[PDB]
Formats: C-alpha cells, sequence, structure tokens
C-alpha cells in the first residue's frame, strides 16, 4: 500500500491553495480514504486557521527538538489528520536542507494506516515550497484567470522542470467564473509550456468562485463541511473522485 | 539646504493575494499625480509582479543587477505618472535565498540612483522569509496591507510579532484591502489591535482602507493601473486619499545625522545629494 502524496502549489499568494489542500482532503476522506493534511506553510500557518483549531504544538516543537512528530498531529473533520505548522516563527522559513529532508524523512514514522497526504505549500518558488513540492507524487497547481497568476504558475513549472528534474504537473483553476473559463486558463499555460519546456500538463478543472468559501473562512470552517451541497463543495468532490483515479 | 529627505515604504502583509502589489503599484500613482517624484521597487524577487499589474516588458531585470551582469540604474523602466521601476526576476530562484551580504548589495545600488527622488516604495513577497524581513527593516515606513478574513489577521500578526520579538521593531502602518463596508477598515484594524495589545508592545498607526472594486479586477486584466485606467473609480479616489496622508508624513528638513549611544556609526535619515 503506497501513500498517495499530493503537493498544492502554484506560487502566486492567495490563489486557494489552503481552501484547496483543506476541502480535497476532506473531498478524498468523504471518498473512503485514510487522509493526512500537512501545513507547509510552515512559518505562516493557516491550515489551522481555516479549521477553526487552536495548535497547542506544532512542527516548531518538532524541529527544536521540544516533542516528536506523533506528538503534534491533530484531529480535522471527518477524520482527517492534520500536521500543523508554525506562526510567526521566521527560522521555520528558511530551513537547512538537512532539516527539510529530515522532517521529511519522519513522517515515514506517522504512515501507519495511511491512504493519503496532502501538503499545502506557501506562496512563493522559496525552498521550502521546493523541497516539499519534489518530494510528492502529484504537483497540483493551483491557477487563476489573472496574468500575474498565469505568469507565476508558468514560473513555478519552469523553476521546478529546469533546476528539479519535475515534468508533470497537475493544473485546477481555482475562483472560476465558469468551467470553459478553466479550460482557458489551461489552455495559455499548455501554449507557453509547449513553446518552451517539455513538461506534460494534466487539466483538473475548476473550483468555481463560490460564495460559499467566503462565509466558510468567516465561521473558520471548512467550506466541505459547513456548506456540503455548494457549487465549491460539489466541484471538490469532483476534483477528489478525479485524484483518486490516479496511478499511484 | 543641501541635504533632501526621501521617504521610502515598505508594502507587506504576510498574506499572499492581501493587495500588496496593487497598492504598492496604485500608492505609487496616487503619489506621482501629487506632484512627488516617485521609484516604485518590485521587492518580490523570484515573482515578479509589478512589470505584469503595468504590462510593461523588461529586457533586463534585478537578476542581471545581482548577479553582475548591468547596474541598477539600467534596468530602471519609466512606468505611468512618471514613476521609475525597478523589476524583478520571474522564476529565478537565486533570488529567493540571496544571503544578506547580497541583499546589503542591492539596497546600498540604490544611493547611486537617488537624485531627484522624493519617495521610493518597496512591494514586498508574501511570507516572512528573509528577503521580505530585510527589505522592510531597509525602509523607514512598514505598511502592512490587511484584509478582514482571520487569515489575513493572523498572519499580519505573525509578521508584527516577528518584527517586534526578534528585531525590536515597534511601530507599524496598518492599511485595510478589499473592504465592503464603510467601518470595516476602522473595525478590522481593532481586531489587529486587540491582539497586538494584549501580547505585544507595538504602537499600530491605521492609514486607511481601499474598498473592494470591481474597477480592481478589470484593471489587473487589461494590465493598467487601476488608479489610471479607472480614475474615477471608488478604489482610485481611495488611493488619492490615502496617498494624501502618507505626503503629510513629516520627514526631517536637511537630515544630517545624529550620533546615538553605544552605536558606532552616524545615524541618518534616507537622503539624497
Ligand atoms: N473558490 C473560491 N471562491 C471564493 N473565494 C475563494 C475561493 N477560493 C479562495 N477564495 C478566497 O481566497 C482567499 C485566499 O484563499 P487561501 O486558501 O488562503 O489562499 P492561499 O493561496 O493559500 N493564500 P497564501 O497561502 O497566503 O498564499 C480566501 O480566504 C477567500 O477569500
Ligand atoms: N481593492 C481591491 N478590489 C478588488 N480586488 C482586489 C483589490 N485589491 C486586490 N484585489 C484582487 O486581489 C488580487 C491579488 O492582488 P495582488 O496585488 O497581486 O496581491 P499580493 O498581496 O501582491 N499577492 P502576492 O504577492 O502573490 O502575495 C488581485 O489580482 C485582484 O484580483
Ligand atoms: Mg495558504
Ligand atoms: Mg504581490
Amino acid at each position: 500500500h503506497p501513500v498517495q502524496v499530493i503537493a498544492v502549489t502554484g506560487g502566486k499568494g492567495g490563489v486557494g491553495k489552503t481552501n484547496v489542500s483543506v476541502n480535497l482532503a476532506l473531498a478524498l476522506a468523504d471518498l473512503g480514504r485514510r487522509v493526512m493534511l500537512l501545513d507547509a506553510d510552515l512559518g505562516l500557518a493557516n491550515v489551522d486557521v481555516l479549521l477553526g483549531l487552536t495548535p497547542k504544538r506544532t512542527l516548531a516543537d518538532v524541529i527544536e527538538g521540544r516533542c516528536e512528530l506523533r506528538d503534534v498531529l491533530l484531529l480535522g473533520p471527518g477524520g482527517v489528520r492534520i500536521v500543523p505548522a508554525a506562526s510567526g516563527t521566521q527560522s521555520m522559513v528558511h530551513l537547512s536542507p538537512m532539516q527539510h529532508a529530515g522532517l521529511i524523512q519522519a513522517f515515514s514514522d506517522i504512515s501507519d494506516n495511511l491512504d493519503v497526504l496532502v501538503v499545502d505549500t506557501a506562496a512563493g518558488i522559496g525552498d521550502s515550497v521546493v523541497s516539499f513540492v519534489r518530494a510528492a507524487q502529484e504537483v497540483l497547481l493551483v491557477v487563476c484567470d489573472e496574468p500575474t497568476s498565469i505568469t507565476d504558475a508558468y514560473a513555478l513549472i519552469k523553476l521546478l522542470n529546469r533546476d528539479h528534474g519535475m515534468t508533470r504537473f497537475r493544473v485546477l483553476a481555482n475562483m472560476a467564473h465558469s468551467p470553459q473559463e478553466g479550460r482557458n486558463l489551461f489552455a495559455k499555460l499548455t501554449k507557453v509550456t509547449d513553446r518552451f519546456l517539455d513538461v506534460a500538463l494534466q487539466y483538473v478543472g475548476v473550483i468555481p468562485y463560490d460564495e460559499s468559501v467566503r462565509k466558510a473562512v468567516q465561521k473558520q470552517r471548512a467550506v466541505y463541511e459547513a456548506f456540503p451541497r455548494s457549487k465549491a463543495s460539489l466541484a471538490f468532490k469532483a476534483v477528489a473522485q478525479k485524484v483518486d483515479s490516479w496511478p499511484l
């Protein structure tokens, strides 16, 4: 039983990486999978904030040697297991390759009875982002239809490909006003990556712009839980069906 | 007389997508519209967006400067309103882990292009990484852009806490963005003040609020600044009001430097000449 590992990323700030990570995790749990969600925004933790959780200890405690990784695990909704990050601990955003590797390696000790790990990455193209993305089997790029997000997503793809040997990427359009808007967005990325790179982009669909997501964030409850019948939640179910179909 | 003070503002906020770059671009344009000589630095070093919001196509960037291929003056672009822009790179990693020395070298380089300058606006990256903290500490005024969601409040607080705890920074300016009601900006400021009052020793200063405006969405699509493309929009009028406030912050006349106890080197306000 190999664990499916999905890194949710995108370069651009605020495109919905954390919302997608949280609600994809919940949707996969709804399909019957045993799911873990790692907050890899190591110094600006938001997974706990979106879920209204107040972690006593975090990955900060782990790295500083005050506790073991198993000791910081939190229970989220639907049985999802959460690994919480720190908020405001600067050292956590520039960890050595050794510390990053050590952390990733340490997950093998809490891998029991697990089907899927979802990893929520920070904004940007920094070492923490690249380290976690490189360590995943599937790279889910969250993109929205604005020139800055398209530009940032392309930059991250180019970087991961040219410096880190990554050659396959999943693309999810978030805050789309229509499914066709997402397809057109994917078409844009396909043309520029076709022209300059040798990579395989695979489209996963859209999460629509949905006021229910804004309401869910205010409530600090996952939209998938708080508004299970909303268009966004139904779209997360669809993405989960696709993810679950991917070869391990 | 014989030292002209320069205002230096770092626009930051921790949270991704809160409007740091939109605020940087449109504050710069609004200040230029008031008659100030403005420079705008894209300090999102590895994911440049200032050029993207303005529809500029740089041939050289900060990466070329830092890596010793050209000088800072060579990469300056003339933007709307006469704002001079220093463009960043897009997808060059060797930029989101510069050494403290390399950051220092970049900051030092601005002294060569300071003539005829009133204000430098610095657009920082998301997060609390070394690049962000270095550029924030290199400025005189730190402008946190915050919106009324728990994640923005939490991230803004985290940045304030780190700067206060680790670097002794005490005073911060706060600008609310994407507000949907007239009192939302002040209410948001109060939320942040509540948390910082309880746990920190800081002095927050409320600057104002930019409303959520569909005109910003349209401007970003057109790759034109909302201040230029929709000058009568609610967002653009708010940027005008905010620039008038920013412009009123007093600068020392003829800043000639002073000594401080247990500080070896003269301490001097940013200035030119
Ligand atoms: N499908 C959606 N519909 C409506 N609003 C959305 C949607 N997805 C995201 N949002 C909004 O976008 C905000 C940012 O989402 P978030 O998941 O925090 O993005 P992020 O990419 O993780 N941000 P960051 O980690 O700081 O770079 C949310 O708080 C909502 O306001
Ligand atoms: N006042 C506003 N009204 C409406 N939309 C806005 C407003 N300000 C920002 N936006 C939207 O928010 C998006 C993000 O703005 P942007 O200025 O790129 O934020 P940022 O903090 O610089 N992101 P990043 O650098 O990637 O962390 C914009 O592209 C617009 O969609
Ligand atoms: Mg996030
Ligand atoms: Mg930006």
